[PDB]
């Protein structure tokens, strides 16, 4: 009964993307993984591919969704921050006032669409001075920054507390903490 | 210039199967992402979608590897216990005195095929009971267990541990220690 899309480009960092799908399934959440270029099998950094759900333009159809998620990987993040098709997703989104979620190099996407500046974020250490450039907004060197509805996480290190903090935010900390046990996280 | 197989099951646990295979591709490790019924793609426990690299028949006349990874997830497990080409492909590489490395029910697919007994090994806390069936195996605790060439681990939220360990195995304790540091791990 959450919704949530999750926006797959060529060059995205795999562990990115699946331990944020699995993770937010595993809560119930209904997750649309969809592909950036169509519905063809993607490519992502370390080679692994990954068939989506869905092109991402019929997805957008089928929004609204409760998240957005964007996974690094920083050709992949290139691709998200190169889009129009992307830019009216997250700008609609925030507008609606619902969550958007970046990690990694994925929330210099949002800088390049010109979303939620003021906000308090991170990234990878070596995204900070891309997204920072301008001074947009403040950094963070938490695990995982949340300042409202701009969700911000590190690596592929800080996945699993991104996507149980995405968890948290829609189902609660009941769900997330259900969920988490089985992980067999430290 | 080391080489890892893979073994891709229906069902398998998506995020013990993408984190092994992108944390060793950044150890410099040649990685085979064998899919166990054929070239097509494969339906992961939590629905992600992942293209294999080659068949299992296809991967097995290309070894012999340095490291079998079996993934663990339930289905995928008992998918890989039934395999008759895996019992040889396990078998060589014990006779080979090569490195076998599974997480979380993974584990019980070498009790499938008798492999390594005497060893100790850890699984999923509820895979404990199927793995322990016999007697077979000494049981641990520890997030990751090596015993000799048999190298066993516990869930989604030890794979990073995993696949490092795996690196060290093959590459040392310098790359692992190289290929950690921009993961963001705590």
């Amino acid at each position: 009964s959450k919704r949530a899309l999750v926006i797959l480009a060529k060059g995205a960092e795999e562990m990115e993307t699946v331990i944020p799908v699995d993770v937010m399934r595993r809560a119930g959440i209904k997750v649309t993984v969809a592909g950036l270029a169509g519905k063809d099998p993607v490519q992502c950094s370390r080679d692994v591919v990954i068939c989506p759900d869905a092109s991402l333009e019929d997805a957008k159809k089928e929004g609204p969704y409760d998240v957005v998620v964007l996974p690094g990987g920083n050709l992949g993040a290139q691709n998200l921050s190169e889009s129009a098709a992307v830019k009216e997703i997250l700008k609609e989104q925030e507008n609606r006032k619902g969550l958007i979620a970046a990690i990694c190099a994925g929330p210099t996407a949002l800088l390049a669409h010109e979303i939620g500046f003021g906000s308090k974020v991170t990234t990878h250490p070596l995204a900070k001075d891309k997204m920072m450039n301008g001074g947009h907004y403040t950094y963070s060197e938490n695990r995982v920054e949340k300042d409202g509805l701009i969700l911000t996480s590190r690596g592929p290190g800080t996945s699993f507390e991104f996507a149980l903090a995405i968890v948290e935010a829609l189902n609660g900390k009941e769900v997330a903490a259900q969920v988490k046990a089985p992980l067999v996280l430290k």
